[PDB]
DNA sequence: GTCTACGACCAATTGAGCGGCCTCGGCACCGGGATTCTCGATCGGAAGAGAGTGAGGACGAACGCGCCCCCACCCCCTTTTATAGCCCCCCTTC
């Protein structure tokens, strides 16, 4: 999953960001590592719909 | 309770794995040009406040008709008598 995230980011070397995106995107890995914090991994790019502007 | 399968413990072996050394290309940062996006500003698209039409409604109003209420009077009922023609119902003659 980390390699797939790297290709999606057009990167060839796996970095903590790719590991975090993989662990958090997978529903089962996110459950195994829910209590785990990954250094320099950041967080998933998610915004609550209610915060987005409306027309 | 029975037992023996296989794990701890030893010795000798060794090549898989780690520290050191090297490097070159994945990455990032830069810059320039192209693109997106954002939204204050013009007014298309559809809707309101405000006006006019067509339109009768309920009923306030206005007019003659009604009904009962009841003024009061008028009157008729009843009683007595004379007088007479007139009239109807009944009896009598035919």
């Amino acid at each position: 999953l980390a390699g797939n995230a790297a290709r999606d980011n057009k990167k060839t070397r796996i970095i903590p960001r790719h590991l975090q995106l993989a662990v958090r995107n997978d529903e089962e890995l996110n459950k195994l590592l829910g209590r785990v914090t990954i250094a320099q991994g950041g967080v998933l790019p998610n915004i609550q719909s209610v915060l987005l502007p409306k027309k």
